[PDB]
């Protein structure tokens, strides 16, 4: 859907801004520092799953740039398994939120967390 | 869910961008240019509405900036009309894409177009 590379490195950059912005602002509800209303964290979560799935048709063939390395193409199987491995902590989350369960919550937010940071350690440039 | 109103901005304008890739890549489609598979667009006319609920909530409060106009923020009723009616119009077009009916589909993609057009006209800086 890119007509030039750069619109991909858009893409999934603001895929990626309104990721942070939907699973950050669980920040202070998972610390216990913001009241848990499983209806608005249900809702929030099914944001976040829809979002979570965005940006990775957006490293398509071509779509070099940006501060995404080089090796997310040349190891193609690679990148592949952490972005599936990443939707499925998602899965977990949003099992989590639909239960109601916010230990569960708590737990799942956690594990989602560092899968956004071990792919950014191996494929986002500094 | 914004620490400053620049986020509030980023994040409207992230959402705008996901939005503008979302609708306009169907452009060849209703056009005939491209291949109508009713599958493909009915799941993507569902990121669509999820998309398109999203930037209202980031126009709250003390998140003045970018290129949104204060009469955003004055005229509150009339720009949540404009919003509210755009969320009616990606029904419309989710009730389309639903049923696999292409004629319906382009009459609403237009009616779509017109209401994102009628808002940046008011709303929108040049
Ligand atoms: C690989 C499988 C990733 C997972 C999982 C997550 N992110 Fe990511 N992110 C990735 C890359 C390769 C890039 C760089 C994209 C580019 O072309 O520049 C990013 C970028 C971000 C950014 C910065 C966006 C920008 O302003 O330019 C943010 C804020 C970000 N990522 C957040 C984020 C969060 C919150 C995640 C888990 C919920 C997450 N990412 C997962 C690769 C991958
Ligand atoms: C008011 C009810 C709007 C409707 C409906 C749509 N848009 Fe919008 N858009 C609106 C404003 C007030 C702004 C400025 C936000 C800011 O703070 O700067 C925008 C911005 C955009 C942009 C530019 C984003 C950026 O790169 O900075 C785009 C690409 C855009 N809008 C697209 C878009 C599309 C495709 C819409 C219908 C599907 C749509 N907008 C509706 C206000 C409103």
């Amino acid at each position: 859907q890119f007509a030039k590379p750069e619109d991909a490195v858009k893409y999934r950059q603001s895929a990626a801004t309104l990721m942070a912005s939907h699973f950050g602002r669980m920040t202070p509800v998972v610390k216990g520092q913001a009241p848990y209303d499983a209806a608005q964290i249900k809702a929030n979560v099914e944001v976040l799953k829809t979002l979570s799935a965005l940006p990775w048709a957006a490293f398509g063939p071509g779509t070099e740039g940006g501060d995404a390395r080089p090796e997310i193409w040349s190891d193609a199987a690679s990148f592949k398994q952490k972005q599936q491995a990443f939707q499925d902590n998602i899965v977990k989350l949003s099992a989590a939120a639909d239960a109601g369960d916010l230990d569960k919550l708590r737990a799942a937010f956690g594990d989602v967390g560092a899968s956004c940071k071990a792919c950014h350690d191996a494929y986002r440039k500094k």
